[PDB]
């Protein structure tokens, strides 16, 4: 599923991401835009053989099991395919664990490079939240 901007913002708010660990809703929408273009089916292979999955491009090296990343961890206790569903519950819950890990949103390369220090509130402007 490819989410609309305000549609994703609303789902993220409903799932409790707005100000989670002090990151405003705009930060999460910005990250999702640049990680996956709001597409829940997005997948990208990393150089080390792991893969990033879903709207927030959650990585199989640490967070999920894709049956092809030998020696990796499954810290969110899910198959990586659960991250590709039209329902973002699994992605959101795993993202909450990731952002709590110690590095905050710097865990997301796209966020650090394209969202951090910018006017992220512009990503939720015009939405009925
Ligand atoms: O969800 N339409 O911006
Ligand atoms: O992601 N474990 O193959």
């Amino acid at each position: 599923k490819v989410f609309g901007r305000c549609e994703l913002a609303a789902a993220m708010k409903r799932h409790g991401l707005d100000n989670y660990r002090g990151y405003s809703l705009g930060n999460w929408v910005c990250a999702a835009k640049f990680e996956s273009n709001f597409n829940t089916q997005a997948t990208n292979r990393n150089t080390d053989g792991s893969t990033d999955y879903g709207i927030l491009q959650i990585n199989s090296r640490w967070w999920c099991n894709d049956g092809r990343t030998p020696g990796s961890r499954n810290l969110c206790n899910i198959p990586c395919s659960a991250l590709l569903s039209s329902d973002i519950t699994a992605s959101v819950n795993c993202a909450k664990k990731i952002v709590s890990d110690g590095n905050g949103m710097n865990a997301w390369v796209a966020w650090r490079n394209r969202c951090k220090g910018t006017d992220v509130q512009a990503w939720i402007r015009g939405c009925r939240l």
